[PDB]
């Protein structure tokens, strides 16, 4: 749909599968409120988290439980989890892909905003 | 110091100067408590946030305002900020070096933990 | 096919399209010899560069002309180009995806080796 | 010095110690000429490769043997090495800091160029 997540493992060089992803929308009260969640698939992807009709402009936060994932491989991670806060103001493009590359002591995240 | 931050700019090939950094500590009520703040210097570093005595066990959050940095450069970035959450000094004290590499639609962070020997 | 390349732009947050990619195979003489080439598509991907029958074990080098790409956006790049040398010993998995994330002064590359 | 390398380990949260680095310069015949070599120290840094006089205009290649590093750690990595190709001091001399962040199936590199004022 209009919001996709992709997670990869930099240690094994494979998609990070079955990771818990939680999405939040900043509400007026300025707190974070549940929006959507899921666990990444076998190809380290999470789709159809939302629809265009309910994905309105605003501030969203995507939180990835990197800790649980690393513990499970029996590796001691640094981060409690990874977060990505961005303003989604679909004024042009439509699709957003939040990609994160994980390592026990580091993680990189990039956003690919396209139109088709 | 126990806590050090290093920020680099991937578009210019330079350290990230005047980037504001806010550090919080997860309060006793699962509330985030301001713990320290600063701005990266000419070398994109920030030392002097805290001391050994002040820096006790707990979950800390280092928030880097990447947004203000880019905006003041003519580029509108994707992210609002960059935040690193971690548990510190649970096995006696350590030295943490939180490093970030910035790009308008991406950023990378890694941590360097060294044992003072305590 | 069994070798895929993906390129992304970290400055515009979009796929890096129409980038020249050249692949080499280290020959006995130990020099690099032409193997395959292409320009990334509209989604910053390059597929069907080879086939299983001709992708044999050995040392391959994937070179991405990051310079030409950055010059075209009128940005001064640091690197002359990005390279990725790896040993492909399909003894297990089959597919290799060489992903590279570009920035005028930096580039990260990760490999996703899967089986389906 | 004009040329400095910094290597970090993303799996351990530490500098990359004893990593071999070879530097080449594109010879007059489009041949790579060995220019300097070293090994990262306890702080995952390598200084003293060259001098201002020695380091003239040209295209250089910094090759980091990431493979030997990982192997000597029990992990078999994806890449054979990590190489950074760039043109240096074409607009009078500069100072270059080639930094790499290593992972078994990934690695990141960025450069920090500063003007000595020449
Ligand atoms: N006192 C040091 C400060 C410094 C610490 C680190 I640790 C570092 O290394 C990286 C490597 C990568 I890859 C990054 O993305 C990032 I951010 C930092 C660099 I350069 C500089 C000095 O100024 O000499
Ligand atoms: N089904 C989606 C899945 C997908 C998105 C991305 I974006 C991607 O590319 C990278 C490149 C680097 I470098 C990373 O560190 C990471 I994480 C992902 C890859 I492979 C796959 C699609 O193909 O559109």
């Amino acid at each position: 749909c209009p919001l996709m997540v992709k997670v990869l493992d930099a240690v094994r060089g494979s998609p990070a599968i079955n990771v818990a992803v939680h999405v939040f929308r900043k509400a007026a009260d300025d707190t974070w409120e549940p929006f959507a969640s899921g666990k990444t698939s076998e190809s380290g992807e999470l789709h159809g988290l939302t629809t265009e009709e309910e994905f309105v402009e605003g501030i969203y936060k995507v939180e990835i439980d990197t800790k649980s994932y690393w513990k499970a491989l029996g590796i001691s991670p640094f981060h409690e989890h990874a977060e990505v806060v961005f303003t989604a103001n679909d004024s042009g493009p439509r699709r957003y892909t939040i990609a994160a590359l994980l390592s026990p002591y580091s993680y990189s995240t990039t956003a690919v905003v396209t139109n088709p």
